């Protein structure tokens, strides 16, 4: 009756390091809807964060989607701190330029 | 090729703190359109599409006076579904819902349906012919009975066909530069290291619309290789990566095939230096 | 534009 979600964290365009850019944490196939989600940076919380409405797909599991302006640097570390009823413990996603 | 005018529904139970919230959201093909949220204090039919702010305020006032009747319906849903499976007042428990229709190439109705769900469990669906439904359980096979002396699936197959073909059409004429728009991927391939004597090639393609895509590995000939949701982007358009674990040397021996709307031959790509 | 018809309560 309940699932787990699955995390993506993916910027909108290439990032490239002194660009303007976007950072996303789309987060799809749970239930229920309630579920916690932040954007860290360096570990901290990134206060400017929005996010789209709920939808759910054919088997009526949700999907949303944070975003935030961000710029790249070498050294700055950026993550998403999901957290849902069936998580026991929070998933911190990291931001990889590969994936 | 078609076109979609879907909607979704949905109203979490929360007991004890008041009312339970309601989001209404509408979809033309992969793009919303309009908006509704029952916690913002502008308690009306927010646009979300820079081609339908360009109406009257009835059709605003129609809408909002429609999607408030849809809340006012699902909270009672809510309250005798709770009641009749002998549940406790403390939980939290989700009633979603579902409708659209779809028209063919010459913009004339196809296939329409309309779902109908309780806490991830499919509950009641008007059949693919429109005409009867699909009870799962006891409490389905009460809703069916109660439903088919009323004629339910009567006028919501004369809204279906007539109305909703009507309104699509009209949303397809307006939005021309926006809804009627196709948009070719741009494909890209990387490599790795997962061993020392392996790799893990990776299959890229950014920036298409519509959102369907489909991405296939074939070892020269023969298909097999891990795949990941669609992805938006943020402005509209959407993201997907295919990955397979190839051993080292045999690089020149795999192709990754793209087969988009946008794009009117097939797409091969191979590593090269 | 949002279904207009009349609208139904799921009973049991």
């Amino acid at each position: 009756i309940q699932r787990t979600p699955k995390i993506q964290v993916y910027s909108r365009h290439p990032a490239e390091n002194g660009k303007s850019n976007f950072l996303n944490c789309y987060v799809s196939g749970f239930h229920p809807s309630d579920i916690e989600v932040d954007l860290l940076k360096n570990g901290e919380r990134i206060e400017k964060v929005e996010h789209s409405d709920l939808s759910f797909s054919k088997d009526w599991s949700f999907y949303l989607l944070y975003y935030t302006e961000f710029t790249p640097t070498e050294k700055d570390e950026y993550a998403c701190r999901v957290n849902h009823v069936t998580l026991s413990q929070p998933k911190i996603v990291k931001w990889d330029r590969d994936m």
